[PDB]
């Protein structure tokens, strides 16, 4: 029922771990419980994007990242690029999807909250040809990591999956 | 964006408004809404320890800070010091009583998240003699932050409040 009293220095905690930061997602969890505090490096190698029915704060403490993000709070979508550069604090909204473009030797956190009962995380592609959802896998709630690992790899091949329902594109 | 697609940068945002940091009200806030997300700078103690239903993340910028907790795992407690030096990153779990000390010249981030709405948050004092709880008030939901000025101000003016049953010793809000 002990809990840990011990802070971690990122900056050591990465010269002896950077190489546990491994893609397509490149990330770790320095602390969970309540929240999930991560660290992620990059380069990573993903076009999806995370729809989380809470909200995610990013820090970059090294270089910067590119987090898309879709808007969908009037009729039609509007597709942003937001630019975090490095020393850049940024809250990203529940329910925003967003995919997060990370570029070599940079360093970010990650601060997520534990999800409430009945909000599961969704993972989403968009075509690049048309931009209408590709598709859509649901998250079930649990080992959240293993999941978003087990869906990128299951649409890296499945080309019926990756094949656009509207303009019928590939999608790479 | 109905909602800040605008990232604030620190290092910036500290040369513009270093001095939003300085005492009496030493955090501002840069993100609301799920998240609070607050830069604090220092010096600032007081003698209470908050207790939050739900957990606090810390992380130092610049210098260092000194974050009291008390660990009531067991029979008696335990009153740990936790040091977070500069670039320290530390998870404070929820109902773990804390007490954040701030030095002059340091920067910090803290990040909590906005509670369920059954649990609440308390305040309470601890004797600066013989560490027995001295006073502990309950904190409203609704009223963010206010009822905490509200209930140091109430202690303050409150002896007997601020006396120990057990020592008899005078406690106080603040240092001195
Ligand atoms: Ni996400
Ligand atoms: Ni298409
Ligand atoms: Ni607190
Ligand atoms: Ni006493």
């Amino acid at each position: 029922a002990m809990f840990n009293t011990t802070p971690i220095n990122i900056d050591k905690w990465l010269k002896e771990n950077e190489g546990l930061l491994k893609p397509p997602v490149n990330n770790y969890c320095l602390h969970k419980g309540g929240f999930t505090v991560m660290i992620v490096g990059g380069p990573n190698e993903r076009t999806d994007y995370h729809i989380n029915p809470t909200p995610e704060w990013f820090y970059q403490k090294k270089g910067s990242m590119l987090l898309k993000v879709v808007d969908e709070t009037d009729a039609e979508p509007k597709f942003i690029d937001i630019i975090i550069n490095e020393g850049d604090s940024y809250l990203l909204p529940g329910n925003v999807p967003h995919s997060p473009v990370r570029f070599a030797d940079t360093v970010g956190i990650v601060v997520e909250q534990d999800r409430p009962g009945g909000e599961n995380d969704k993972i989403r592609w968009y075509c690049s040809h048309c931009r209408q959802v590709v598709h859509e896998s649901e998250l079930q709630m649990l080992d959240l990591g293993t999941q978003v690992k087990e869906a990128i790899l299951d649409f890296e091949n499945d080309v019926e999956k990756r094949t656009c329902f509207h303009c019928k594109t590939l999608n790479y």
